[PDB]
């Protein structure tokens, strides 16, 4: 009865969505009990027929920050940073500039004055582009005053974070941080051996979609990964303790709440709510406005530990795909929803709210 009840469960909760937005492949994995439970559906590929499973990998966009937290986690507790640090501490080409006033700590939690959602279309990957940008940038409002979601600011933190270990972005989260989480089936750079499991992504009149290069984009967007790894993220999440002292010590620091916008509580990566709530609230905190407008912030007097009764998620999309990963500390409770097509928000924690209700 147990595995035929999740099975209606999940596949109740995942088809009419699917069906609805148009979905050709979607992977879910649960984390219930302290075991792991799959459910795979549909194509990977259209054209090839290549079906979903749970070592499909995917695109999870800016789900991708809670791995950048993490490393930015390793530098803290490595005493290689503060969170209270300037920016141009890391980066001398920053010297100088605004980031002389702006804290890492701003960065991480898109607070550094207006840094907008996306770098404009006019820088490329390119170091001297990307510098230039940040030594000619101006804060819209002051540092540490208004939440602007924003990928060149978390990229510069994840971007400093990496110089404050005195190693490139991509090597550490290569030779380091995916090898201590036990992670074999994520990447940043799909090696060939392993492009048969990568899944195509889908947009209008189901144009083939998969992400190309930008800057900053390991930092911000830069992880293709499978259903079964994030869900092993999700495991070390739940259970830093499992790993070795260093590698536990940087999951907790990505379970520190700085301050509240609405019903949303902002960490390093991952953004926090009180649980249970309703399935609207959980929607309005992941959608467009809370994205792309800015909002005052409420400052907690001390950092806030994101466990017991709460929520933790990331949303994260890319031209093709969409990834939503939820977890809720206290219950040893995780999920992950990766598909490819990039459908709503709202869809996304729907799914998830669907599941979480009826196990609950
Ligand atoms: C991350 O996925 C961010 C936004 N995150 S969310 O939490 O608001 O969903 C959604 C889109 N996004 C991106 O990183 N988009 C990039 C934009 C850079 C160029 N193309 C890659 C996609
Ligand atoms: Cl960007």
């Amino acid at each position: 009865a147990p595995a035929d009840r999740l099975k209606a469960l999940v596949d109740a909760a995942v088809q009419p969505v699917m069906k609805a937005n148009d979905i050709p492949g979607l992977a879910v994995a649960i984390s219930l009990k302290g075991e792991p439970h799959y459910f795979s559906y549909g194509l990977a590929s259209k054209e090839d027929g290549r079906r979903v499973t749970p070592e499909t990998l995917f695109e999870i966009g800016s789900v991708s920050k809670t791995f950048t937290a993490t490393l930015a986690g390793y530098a803290l507790t490595q005493d290689k940073m503060r969170l209270d640090d300037r920016a141009s501490q890391h980066w001398p080409a920053l010297q100088g500039s605004r980031f002389d006033g702006i804290s890492l700590l701003d960065l991480a939690t898109y607070t550094a004055g207006g840094l907008p959602l996306q770098f404009p279309d006019s820088v490329q990957k390119d170091q001297a582009q990307i510098r230039d940008y940040y030594r000619q940038w101006q804060p819209t409002y002051a540092p540490g005053s208004q939440r602007l979601y924003s990928n060149p600011s978390i990229g510069l933190f994840g971007y400093l974070a990496a110089r404050s270990l005195g190693q490139p972005f991509e090597r550490l989260m290569e030779q380091q941080v995916f090898p201590a989480l036990g992670l074999e089936q994520t990447h940043l750079d799909v090696p060939e051996a392993a492009l048969a499991q990568y899944a195509q992504g889908y947009g209008k009149d189901d144009r083939p979609l998969r992400v190309g290069p930008g800057p900053l984009d390991a930092e911000g967007y830069g992880v293709k990964t499978s259903a079964a790894d994030l869900l092993r993220f999700v495991d070390a999440n739940l259970h830093p303790e499992r790993l070795d002292r260093p590698w536990a010590q940087a999951l907790d620091a990505t379970h520190r709440g700085y301050y509240k916008v609405g019903d949303m509580t902002q960490g390093l990566g991952w953004e926090a709510y009180d649980w249970p709530i309703s399935l609207k609230r959980l929607q309005a905190g992941n959608s467009t406005p809370m994205a792309l407008q800015p909002h005052r912030i409420a400052r907690l007097p001390a950092p806030q530990a994101l466990e017991g009764q709460r929520l933790l998620n990331k949303t994260g999309s890319t031209n093709g795909f969409g990834a939503y990963v939820a977890f809720v500390p206290g219950r040893d409770l995780g999920l992950v929803i990766l598909a490819n097509r990039n459908y709503p928000n709202a869809e996304r924690v729907k799914i998830a709210y669907a599941i979480l209700s009826g196990l609950e």
